[PDB]
């Protein structure tokens, strides 16, 4: 059975692949993630929001072990996003609860996991529903200081491909294999989580395609007739044409603007003429995710090829350990980042 | 040439997801709101009107001949198609005080809900408003919905003229360029408003685009034209006011506008207008005609905010939606920030 489609270590890189090695995530200490929701808890509504800090397990378990403690169903409670297991991360949970009353959850014990806050909310939290993350990792046994050190420069400079992380196509690849052989067949698929899991692999190694194609280009950060440029940091995103390259190159240059790459579905794709037909080559081989993700109605959208760490800084320990900050918006992976600094 | 509707710009951007608008006539309810109560005295009658299946002018001319009246005695402040519930007035001039049994007056599909006496004639256009419920059917995307319900409260949505503006096909838009090329007057009046309009609302849609593009949409800049919310009053923004007009802005007092194109001077000034005349720079046929045929440059509020917006989801496809707009907004321009229709 032949397999597939650039594999993630295949994936380009924006700065080259770098000339040493580190460890990531030796220590969970040395991986620390701050939610950040973007919004203060209304304090009235007929749902809770409990802030957490945990480590050593998914955002699910305590999600569960939540909603036992507060006798509801599993289904009353909600999250923002999923945070790395092996690491120190900070989120909120969501419980619905309606009433007066408020509930002492600060008696809800469960190893791995420390209560930090609780107040009522009007609405649900909804998955996706953040505006970004807080990072503090520190790498480790890093091999060449100079590397990293001018890598962190460019990086604050030009920023790193926006890559769907490893960890987006499910352990071992097995989602993005899954979503594979059920795109060769019309076997439709029952678990509601098991198809999700396997539509995103999809559409995520799509787009990671697309901007890796992207990458081979002379100038990668080159506005092109049709391309579709997404205003910072927010979703709002335009058309591209001839006539006014020369300003919205200057706005992209000045990143304001972001040029974007596809995300593969039903619909339109967003971009026209010569950057659609470049998105449709970079994928062309691969016609049946694409149909999967038609048939799926799973609708095509826009995502910025390039991520420009916010706040970034770095500490250097010794020669060989850098304590390193910095926050990325929703839906951007700290593993993209490290990707362009060290070998793993 | 010219943006095409399709490609307008969003503000919350393109939606993620799919739904159908107005399936059946029941899924669109439109309650007129005249913004104010009826006199109760007067040689008018105003009648109150549930309307299902039939247009405006069509219940006009039976109540007229109920009355035993003229059909044109009979007028109305907002016209309606059979496509959609809605709940209309109508205005029949009845001298006197009696009050006509409006009780036997049985239309099919229609149902008189109230009447009273009032002064004023009802006109065209003299709408305050209207209050819509909207059921949204096989929405494949709650959770992007229900995102941009919720961005929209805080944000709202971008006040274009809807595509019923621009005639069936985009007729009026049409007739309106091509009446643009040549100095041939029109004859019918009722195609020279319908085209003039088209061409003015088509300018207007393509500035607000343009502004969408910037970093800061709601960003107040030297010249701009700032309407009092709920209001046509507007003036000019300068700079040593800058700090304090953005925060009337922030806080929905102020309205940022945009030009709808026409004789006389546009309104904004230095920067803002220097932006508003490249937006459209191109557009030079549609322009000589809106100020070749006398229309009056005006303003018009460049962001709309839905007025008491709620929603609740049926099912994981199904939301009923809720919210009242000014007269001369579109339902169609807040669901076109939620869903993608065909």
């Amino acid at each position: 059975p032949r397999g597939s489609m650039i594999e993630f270590d295949n994936l380009t890189y924006l700065h080259g692949k770098p000339q040493g090695t580190g460890l990531l995530k030796a220590n969970p200490e040395d991986f620390v993630v701050v939610e950040d929701l973007g919004f203060e808890p209304d304090g009235e509504g007929e749902h809770i929001l409990v802030r957490i800090l945990k480590n050593g397990c998914n955002t699910r378990f305590v999600a569960d072990a939540l909603a036992k403690f507060l006798k509801i169903h599993a289904r009353e409670v909600s999250f923002a996003g999923q945070k790395d297991k092996h690491a120190v991360t900070e989120q909120w949970l969501c419980a619905r609860v309606p009433g007066k009353e408020m509930p002492d959850l600060s008696a809800f014990q469960l190893e791995g996991c420390q209560v930090l806050e609780y107040a009522r909310h009007k609405r649900k939290l909804r998955l996706g529903a953040l505006k970004g993350n807080a990072f503090t990792l520190v790498l480790r046994e890093v091999s060449n200081r100079d590397d990293v050190e001018q890598r962190l420069i460019d990086i604050c400079v030009k920023g790193v491909p926006n890559y769907f992380g490893a960890q987006r196509f499910g352990i071992g690849g097995s989602n993005l294999q899954g979503a594979q052989r059920w795109a060769q067949t019309n076997t439709p698929v029952r678990d509601r989580n098991k198809r999700s899991f396997w539509l995103s692999a999809a559409r995520s190694a799509l787009f990671n395609q697309i901007v890796a194609e992207r990458l081979k280009k002379a100038d990668v950060n080159q506005v092109v007739d049709g391309d579709a440029l997404q205003l910072a940091g927010r979703g709002s995103w335009f058309v591209a044409t001839t006539e006014e390259l020369a300003e919205l190159q200057r706005r992209v240059n000045d990143k304001e603007l972001m040029i974007t790459a596809a995300l593969p579905g039903s619909g339109e794709w967003g971009t026209q003429r010569e950057a659609l037909a470049f998105e449709q080559a970079a994928v062309a081989a691969e016609t049946e995710l694409q149909a999967l993700l038609v048939r799926e109605k799973v609708e095509a959208a826009r995502r910025a090829m390039l991520l420009y760490p916010q706040q970034l800084s770095w500490n250097w320990w010794d020669d060989v350990t850098v304590e390193i900050r910095f926050w990325l918006p929703a839906g951007s992976f700290a593993t993209s980042v490290v990707r362009e600094l060290i070998n793993t």
